[PDB]
């Protein structure tokens, strides 16, 4: 069953996944926290500059399939979000 995804992130590219704008800052988002269109969801360094991402409707963070900061690959979701 691949799918019922509720709305995650996969790296839209070969770039990097992040959770922290500030080095030991209160990170990006954490699974508890409710986005909403407009609201800068993570960082996506893609080929080494941050790419923030901003909500297109809403939800709330699930979990991260993917680690904090390192790099990705086109379709790894990252940041789960309901």
């Amino acid at each position: 069953a691949a799918e019922i995804s509720g709305h995650i992130v996969r790296s839209p590219m070969v770039g990097t996944f992040y959770r922290t704008p500030s080095p030991d800052a209160k990170a990006f988002i954490e699974v508890g926290q409710k986005v909403n269109v407009g609201d800068t969801l993570c960082i996506v360094e893609a080929m080494k500059m941050m790419n923030q991402i901003e909500a297109d409707k809403s939800g709330t963070v699930k979990a991260i399939l993917v680690e904090s900061g390192q790099p990705v690959e086109f379709d790894e979701p990252l940041v789960v979000i309901e």
